[PDB]
């Protein structure tokens, strides 16, 4: 289960975006997501649009520059260390001690059949910490 690089994780397929599927973090807002655009492969920088479910059944949106530092995806002060990513469908990252399993928008109808490398890494790294499911099928589509 050789991981792709942090840049390959950030960029993913280069289209769509990622929903937070499971996390060790409690109190997370439903439909937490990130979506990259304006990918600069040379500089390994992108625009991130991110948010979660707000009012009126609409996703919130805030933008930030996303970049890479070592093996972490950097958004503001958040450095999310890439534990495993396939660069295509899912990522397992560590941020503020929390273990997070993110899924590409193309993978949201198969959450029981995700890349074994992603689920194995998430299950290993969370240890005895209870998981929380943040994604649901009724989450709105990502910002277009
Ligand atoms: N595809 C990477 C998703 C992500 C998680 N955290 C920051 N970005």
């Amino acid at each position: 289960c050789d991981t792709v690089s942090a840049w390959q994780s950030l960029r993913g397929p280069g289209t769509g975006g990622y929903y937070l599927f499971k996390t060790t973090e409690g109190g997370k807002t439903d439909c937490t997501y990130v979506k990259g655009s304006n990918f600069n492969d040379a500089a390994q920088t992108a625009t991130y649009t991110y948010g979660n479910l707000g009012s009126g059944n609409q996703l919130t949106q805030q933008t930030a520059s996303a970049s890479i530092s070592g093996n972490a995806i950097v958004v503001g002060t958040d450095h999310s260390e890439v534990l495993y990513s396939d660069g295509s469908t899912c990522d397992v990252v560590r941020l503020n001690g929390q273990i997070e399993l993110w899924i590409h928008s193309s993978a949201t109808s198969n959450t029981g059949n995700l890349n074994s490398c992603c689920t194995d890494k998430f299950n290993q790294e969370k240890g005895s910490r209870p998981e929380h499911v943040v994604y649901r099928s009724t989450c709105p589509n990502l910002p277009q």
